[PDB]
Order: structure tokens, then C-alpha cells, then sequence
């Protein structure tokens, strides 16, 4: 995968939140996958998982932030990130940070996508399911949705 540095513009609680999850002690469905909070009032579009308002109002922003390369400024998942990896195919130009790879696809992760190549994102690759990112079924009528 290549990478980037995102253009210039809580780790604590998602990564106890994340532990628990893994260890079954609560359900994704119940967290907000892009920042931690509990207080989840939608579900993610993308991928199994909740999502708050705020950062659904992030996600609606990010959509349409793009950098002179073509691709998305910011993560897919957390609508942030300091460095992050980008899809190896062109209709895709999505970026996934270190930190939700790592985080919620497990430790080893970025740096092992970092060295494939050619690297397809979480939502291009046929499995669908890596660590605790699972893709829905239907996040093209959910993401459309999302939107209106
Ligand atoms: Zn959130
Ligand atoms: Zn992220
Ligand atoms: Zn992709």
C-alpha cells in the first residue's frame, strides 16, 4: 500500500473499548467504531458498528475532502488519521489510518499492508471480514441513505 501524511486540521477510550469488544464484554454495535463514544444513535454504513452524530456530521464532511493526488483526505473509518494507506485501485480512492488498522484489524496490520503490493482497502477486498472490521452486506443502499 502507499501512504501519506494527512493534511494538517480519546485513543485511550477506543482502545479499552476495542479490548473489550475483542474480549466480548461488549458489543461493536454499541460503540462508535470511529471515536469511542457510547453514545451511538446510528449504525455505521460501511461496516458492523456504531456510529455517534458528530461523527456521522464528520463523515458527511469527509466525503467530499479529497487531495491533489485523487484520493480521500482523511480515514474512512475515523475521518482522520496522521498517516494513512491508500487503496491500490483507482475507482476506490479511499485511505484507512494506522491507528483504525491497527486498532480494529489488529496489531501487525498496517505494517503488513504497507508492505503489499498491490493492496486493496477493506472495502474492495472479496473476504469482507478483517479482525473486527466486517463490511456489510448492503453498505451501498446504507451509504446512499447515509446521504440523503
Ligand atoms: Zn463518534
Ligand atoms: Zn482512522
Ligand atoms: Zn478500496
Amino acid at each position: 500500500a502507499r501512504t501519506k501524511q494527512t493534511a494538517r486540521k480519546r485513543k485511550q477510550l477506543r482502545e479499552r473499548l476495542v479490548y473489550e469488544v475483542r474480549q466480548k464484554c461488549r458489543n461493536i454495535e454499541d460503540i462508535c467504531i470511529s471515536c469511542g463514544s457510547l453514545n451511538v444513535t446510528l449504525e455505521h454504513p460501511l461496516f458492523v458498528g456504531g456510529m455517534c452524530q458528530n461523527c456521522k456530521n464528520c463523515f458527511l464532511e469527509c466525503a467530499y475532502q479529497y487531495d491533489d493526488d485523487g484520493y480521500q483526505s482523511y480515514c474512512t473509518i475515523c475521518c482522520g488519521g496522521r498517516e494513512v494507506l491508500m487503496c491500490g485501485n483507482n475507482n476506490c480512492c479511499r485511505c484507512f489510518c494506522v491507528e483504525c488498522v491497527d486498532l480494529l484489524v489488529g496489531p501487525g496490520a498496517a505494517q503488513a499492508a504497507i508492505k503489499e503490493d498491490p493492496w486493496n482497502c477493506y472495502m474492495c477486498g472479496h473476504k469482507g471480514t478483517y479482525g473486527l472490521l466486517r463490511r456489510r452486506e448492503d453498505w451501498p443502499s446504507r451509504l446512499q441513505m447515509f446521504f440523503a
